[PDB]
């Protein structure tokens, strides 16, 4: 019952993480808004959390897309009101490239979809959500150390979450809370996840929660 | 004598950190190849000094958030002096102070291109030109690594993807080529200046630092106030 | 109900924070066996709380820098409760707050045996004793990072060892045991939790869900001691 | 130039890296005083090189987690050369691979006092004989970060320790003293690295870890 009358966005609920997240805070008592970009997924955690007596929405949304974004939070906003938690799983390698084979479309690609998504997320869901919110990003061991062959635009934007991440825990705070985990199954993940927007985690902002999975 | 006979490109000199790591260089010895782009009153006083010790600098206009600019100004370099054994990205900055609700889109992405996306650019174009056991040396920040102060949330975002894309490019160009950064702090309104973030600089960039690589190397005071 | 049935021991409830994390364990159903030493009147407020809840600690006395007192008072507890699911070591401080010049080679021994190798001590001790997917929890701080406060230098630094003793012992004991850290801040005298909520992340870390955590130090705001 | 008429104390000077640093520093003007506690050649030999380069030396048989041998170590750099400019704790060592099991409590105590009370020692010793302006330089390890690698958990432990230790002494004793580590390619290199932490270059660097591949 730690999400009890609780609504969390799940912002790339489709696959894995995202929808991992999504059924555990139902099973905690939550609304759970589902953002996807790519529909099964989500459609099918749809449906298993309304088999759990908990309510839910399923939104199409591409997170660099600051108009689909607004569109999104605000379809949240209004069937749930106010937002206690974003959970902003959106992200992705797209592919391994050298900086000699990356061109400069690329490079935005991948800060995009890892980045700027999160930038939008969580400008948009801010001014809705409810005093001890919180919100959680992931960032990764690439982002640490600089990430393996291929990875480098993935590996920087991970590194840039992580700084987000904790600038933005000083700026909106102690209102707003916001962690990020460092990604064991996708349960394990969405475990860590849920104690991180729960408030067993009031004390705790603008830190990296490390998770072996 | 420590950058005699050696070709640096200081990318960023409309900044006055490239004003004081352009006269550093020049006055040991380096071939100086600065860009700029604003005012650049700061590379204009760079240019006289060079002058002033006897050689000269090539000086380039090129804003390093445009690929075609960024491609120009490392040929001409290329060109004039042959192989780059430096290249120094120091352009950025904080822009404005503005909290994410004051903070449009637009606004995310100007901070973002001329603090991150300037740098991949310019190691992206430089690296075929650049000597065995060249360097590059990267522009981070003690923001990067605790989030920043109030306003500066874009800024401190773009100097922690700096610090990263400077471990990865890493691994990647050696053992050619090593790929470090400097991380500053700030100056309040025992704190160095930009002369001294450019001596730091300028050690990273010498044979003393011929195995150094993937670093981050801390450095109290800065370029900016606080 | 997170614990129920599980064995934790609670080593250093000679300090207010093994207070709390011991009386937080009993709530949650566990077997608590806890450790004590100097004048230990917040362990004997943990012992009737307890008591209040309708179970029975197991308090023991034992200085946690005498290897003897720690190998009896991990046999004691094996004896009682059998395998130890959860090894929660707090002990430690700050001792006095003494500059460099200020400091003699026993202060530097007296601040680094109680912080640093009690833990080396518990955790060697405790290990045989362990059940398989056991957890440690140790003590750092957010001042192993930065070096800490005036006069705190024996104390911090012996608060960095802690986290590099975590990470190093997590990569030899898995994959049968976890090991994790938490980070705390400090208490200024001048939003900061207490050890009410430290005790409520060390639960946590000692839990099912923190199943695959291992090797990490976990930060929290607030904390154990006044800056 | 940069060390002209400077005394730096290197402490674990006989071999490796210390023997580098000695070296380097001499080549650079420094008076160089040189702690060892193993065979007395390479101490020797780097004594003879540095004569060689026209720089005074001084070598020095010294157990460095003993208090005693410590403030006769640093005594005898004051009585010879006066006011020490740097102070350099190369001293450390694995000492033996074994996990937690194989050690005992005195194996444990011996990896952290050769590694970390030893610098205890030598800092403490030092301070109240610096020069304003001085500089302390310590050996942290990635084996600090990460934990270390099989059977090296008291070593990662005591390194992970004086890297924390530097972060504190540094904010403690400046801006008199700037106190700094490097991560440790040769030799050599290091002692580069090494020599330029020391110096009036890095005179805005303290409370830092300088990694170097090396």
């Amino acid at each position: 019952q730690r999400f009890t009358n609780r609504t969390i966005v799940v912002a790339g609920a489709g696959r894995d993480i995202g929808r991992a997240c999504a059924i555990r805070f139902a099973q905690e008592g939550a609304n759970v808004v589902l953002t996807y970009n790519g529909a099964e997924g989500a459609a099918t955690a749809v449906a298993e959390i309304e088999k759990l007596g908990r309510s839910a929405l399923a939104i199409k949304a591409d997170l660099t897309n600051a108009a689909e974004v607004e569109a999104a939070i605000s379809a949240a906003a209004d069937k749930f009101g106010e937002i206690h938690g974003l959970v902003h799983v959106a992200g992705g390698l797209i592919a391994r490239k050298t900086i000699a084979e990356m061109d400069e479309a690329f490079w935005h690609q991948v800060l995009d979809v890892n980045l700027t998504s999160l930038f939008l997320t969580a400008k948009t869901a801010l001014p809705k959500m409810a005093k001890g919110g919180a919100i959680v990003t992931f960032s990764s061991q690439a982002g640490r150390d600089g990430g393996g062959p291929g990875a480098l635009a993935y590996a920087t934007s991970k590194g840039a979450v992580m700084t987000f991440t904790r600038g933005l825990a000083k700026e909106v705070g102690p209102k707003i809370r916001v962690n990020a985990v460092c990604p064991g199954s996708s349960e394990d993940v969405a475990g860590l996840v849920a104690f991180l927007a729960s408030d067993d985690a009031a004390y705790v902002t603008g830190a990296c929660y490390d998770i072996n999975g």
